């Protein structure tokens, strides 16, 4: 079986790396608005449906090709999704929309053991995103891997709170604190990136795109072998957990200083080392259409002592170095604009290791 | 100035608490052999250079995190050293070695007034230990504190008696009595924990790691404001004074019954209350790689009437209680294995009080 990964750190052998080609600006609908900084709302309002700036995409393609070269150098087998034009307008009986991209495999695929799981997603523009990854998945399936697709939502109006009172990121943080998100509990929905793996224990956060029904589905589907825990944070990211609580080793986690975890004591009690990374140094003028500046901690571990970290972020590089972790510096400053760092731009398919508990 | 501590008992306000992360078993060299029980010599011989048992370290991390929680509860500001991988092999022109840990701030930092002093150390594996504390110290310095580093030894062969005829702890006690230690008087060397503070009078013991040149340096450096006295004991601990003669208040001291002080009468004449604690109850099967079972009396005073004492050591708890001293029980049974109790795992940076004499 070519598929086999129980955590985020065991020696990496095979990975799927995303594509920047033909990425499209999603139409400005409520769920897009609730997952982006106000600074860019007018960009979405105007550019929605068109491709992301092509000169910018071109630099990202180059950055990602180099990253793939380095992965091969580091002994990792790299697979890439199929090229697709994401501008095609599709129409289900519930809605009509254009696509986004297949830049982030971590948003849609999660590997638990020998099982590859396709997340349902929660954005109308990401409904048919799975199409880019099917060739790779069918191959793993032919070769023995288990293949699962969580229930694809209808994404009917009922899934969204069309009147979500958000006018600034400050409002959303407040609502998020009151348990109010743009997604209702009408049906299961979630992005795989809201889940982070540590062997028998998987951690999830209810976010703007991952509801409790979505987490319960995962929980029910993986029990009894795996345990899915729900954790929360202060001023959380609207979507995705990997630049907020990145588990980098057995009992070691990077905790974003701006998004403290409410359940941090569960981890201190388990004897876990909580490391808080230094601040990012990325220029405020550099466009980050999605995500925040914290992509610096969105690292990918090649193994426990080897991390792929952004070439520009010297301060977090030094941190890893004083920790005895070898830094493989790669520059993906332009790829970052699409919404992700090393962890998001990949999906670890096979890591050499076994299923263990680290929470004891 | 955030730094200000003249003794071991005034109301505690700020403290630095050590780290168990990445601790490494020191290579088995002569000075390590002379500072440990024969029972563990083969452990050092085999494990030297590798990390201390990780499952054990994990329990210690948890115990220390809880201790920090309680300190914050008791109103104390807690600082922690930087995480560092102690397995890195460094090489000076005199020797080559791997590190130990930054578990015991008391071994390397001593605060006298508004001055923070970095001890030179005497173990080759603790040469670059100061690196974990530099961020904290530079901060205190920016904020007005005096900062001093005693002369870092070369730790060349000349500092050690490579042929120190020790085969059992019984031999070392005999040699110690003859004035023979593993460290020569080739150059100054010392651990800060061999010094204990009582306002204008500081007490030191020449031990396996603190030589007369080291004590004289302290004496000469602090005169005339402070007076450094040398005291001795029967069957002394190879290193550190804080589990042999722990001064817990103005004119009150805990005197280890197994290590009577030769100069006890100087204290009786001063009108000091010498208390001899009851015996420890720690199981003989529990590993104590460094130190002895007497860690029970290695208490830390939050103030004159509040002591942080081990949760398991009920007998010494009762003693403090009949004395009217409130006991704050914390369990650090696994942290103890690293070589220290509450006093060793901390360094009091600021205690509310003034410089006084208690020996009159």
């Amino acid at each position: 079986c070519p598929v086999s990964s129980y955590n985020e750190w065991d020696p990496l052998e095979e990975v799927i790396v995303g594509r920047a080609e033909n990425a499209c600006v999603p139409p400005f609908t409520i769920e897009v608005k609730a997952n982006t900084y106000e600074k860019y709302w007018p960009f979405y309002q105007k550019q929605g449906g068109h491709y992301f700036p092509k000169d910018h995409l071109k630099k990202a393609v180059a950055e990602i090709e180099e990253m793939c070269n380095i992965l091969k150098t580091e002994g990792v087998t790299v697979r890439r999704p199929d090229p697709i034009d994401w501008s095609l307008k599709y129409k289900t009986p519930d809605f009509e929309s254009t696509g986004l991209y297949s830049a982030m495999p971590r948003d849609i695929l999660i590997v638990v053991g020998n099982e590859i799981i396709e997340a349902p997603m929660a954005w109308r523009s990401r409904f048919f995103e799975y199409r880019a990854y099917r060739s790779i998945i069918k191959d793993y399936f032919h070769r023995g891997a288990k293949w699962t697709t969580a229930p694809k939502p209808t994404m009917a109006d009922e899934l969204y709170n069309q009147d979500y009172p958000i006018h600034s990121v400050e409002d959303r943080h407040k609502l998020a604190a009151q348990g109010k998100f743009v997604t209702t509990e009408f049906e299961p929905c979630f992005d795989a990136a809201d889940f982070i793996r540590a062997g028998r224990d998987i951690f999830a956060q209810r976010s703007q795109v991952t509801n409790y029904l979505g987490i319960e589905w995962m929980r029910r589907h993986l029990a009894p072998d795996y345990r899915v825990h729900i954790i929360s944070f202060k001023d959380p990211n609207p979507m995705h957990i990997d630049a907020t609580f990145n588990i980098i080793g057995p009992g070691i986690v990077l905790s974003n200083p701006d998004r403290p975890c409410h359940q941090i004591d569960l981890f201190k009690k388990a004897g876990w080392t909580i490391i808080t990374p230094p601040t990012p140094i990325i220029p405020d003028d550099h466009p980050l259409w999605m995500s925040s500046k914290w992509l610096s901690m969105n690292v990918l571990m090649l193994d426990e002592k080897r991390v792929m970290v952004d070439a520009n972020e010297v301060p977090i590089q030094k941190m890893f170095e004083k920790l005895g972790i070898t830094t493989i510096k790669v520059n993906i400053r332009n790829a970052n604009s699409l919404g992700g760092g090393f962890h998001c731009w990949t999906c670890d398919v096979r890591r050499r290791g076994t299923l263990q508990s680290y929470l004891d």
